């Protein structure tokens, strides 16, 4: 159970990471 | 067209805000373990 | 618990949501 | 440069399919609760 609860702070890590390129990836095409 | 592709990747983003508060209530709920 | 378990499912469904629309998205793009 | 976009999509579609299957590894754990 603590190894759940420490996969899900794993799992918010590389979604946060995904959040940030997503966001630069629609920087990028809003930039032309 | 590309401005859909930019407004659609703004909804998903949202979308993800989303899905990571969802994720952080269940890791406190699993903390209270 | 079982809350937990039902919340996960439908944080699954709204992943392979996205995840198709990132395809579409990808696919978009490619296509010029 | 749009290349670069599609390559990054790529990769983040892979790391979402990696987490779809953690998330469902958890789940399977939780239903053996």
């Amino acid at each position: 159970m603590k190894q759940i609860e420490d996969k899900l702070e794993e799992i918010l890590s590389k979604l946060y990471h995904i959040c940030n390129e997503l966001a630069r990836i629609k920087k990028l095409l809003g930039e032309r």
